[PDB]
């Protein structure tokens, strides 16, 4: 009984082997773009992964990632809310079985198709798992997708996607740019939270940018024709990968534009 995404090992669950799940700064949220508060100490975000090295992709049984290579300082985060530099580590998705779910954080209870994870940690603490156990440790930024036209840059991705169909696939993904990933824009909202899936730690600072990319129906539609299960095991189809919205609680969202 490992954690999923069905009836009775999704995310109603999760609190009985993760208590921290019903913490102070469980994440994903809705962003009710009326009471967060314009900011205007944040600074612009600065993104540099003109060098960035990617490796491999990986069906890890919940998303796929693409990792990179983070054993120096070569696609980095800074700026914005964040002190220090913060080396991107890898990005993965979260969507829905339908273009109206599949987005983590919701805007003004605003669902999109899907939701782009590119996750950072805090050099500072000298490795990722390090990183994790810190409040400061890591900073995702976050990017929603919406259904319109295709994005030339995610082809690519949703190509080898038939080579790692099922749990513990892995393969060879060199030379891939996440630049061809961002929006026009980088305004964004941010809030301190946790990773949202096991083990929910609450090490995140949180930047989600306001302007969505659009992707075509025929590329969304390659992410459901994955597989929860291994090789070889009865067929579950990789959809509805997303946590519902958490309580704010305790927290401001902080927006760098009015
Ligand atoms: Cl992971
Ligand atoms: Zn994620």
């Amino acid at each position: 009984h490992h954690w999923g995404y069905g009836k009775h090992n999704g995310p109603e669950h999760w609190h009985k082997d993760f208590p921290i799940a019903k913490g102070e700064r469980q994440s994903p949220v809705d962003i009710d773009t009326h009471t967060a508060k314009y900011d205007p100490s944040l600074k612009p975000l600065s993104v540099s992964y003109d060098q960035a090295t990617s490796l491999r992709i990986l069906n890890n049984g919940h998303a796929f990632n693409v990792e990179f290579d983070d054993s120096q300082d070569k696609a980095v985060l800074k700026g914005g809310p964040l002190d220090g530099t913060y080396r991107l580590i890898q990005f993965h998705f979260h969507w829905g079985s339908l273009d109206g779910q599949g987005s983590e954080h919701t805007v003004d209870k605003k669902k999109y198709a899907a939701e782009l994870h590119l996750v950072h940690w805090n050099t500072k603490y000298g490795d990722f798992g390090k990183a994790v156990q810190q409040p400061d440790g890591l900073a995702v930024l976050g990017i929603f997708l919406k259904v319109g036209s295709a994005k030339p840059g995610l082809q690519k991705v949703v190509d080898v996607l038939d080579s790692i169909k099922t749990k513990g696939k892995s393969a060879d993904f060199t030379n891939f740019d996440p630049r061809g990933l961002l929006p026009e824009s980088l305004d964004y909202w941010t809030y301190p939270g946790s990773l949202t899936t096991p083990p929910l730690l609450e090490c995140v600072t949180w930047i989600v940018l306001k302007e969505p990319i659009s992707v075509s129906s025929e590329q969304v539609l390659k992410f459901r024709k994955l597989n929860f299960n291994g090789e070889g095991e009865p067929e579950e189809l990789m959809v509805d990968n997303w946590r519902p919205a958490q309580p704010l609680k305790n927290r401001q969202i902080k927006a760098s534009f009015k």
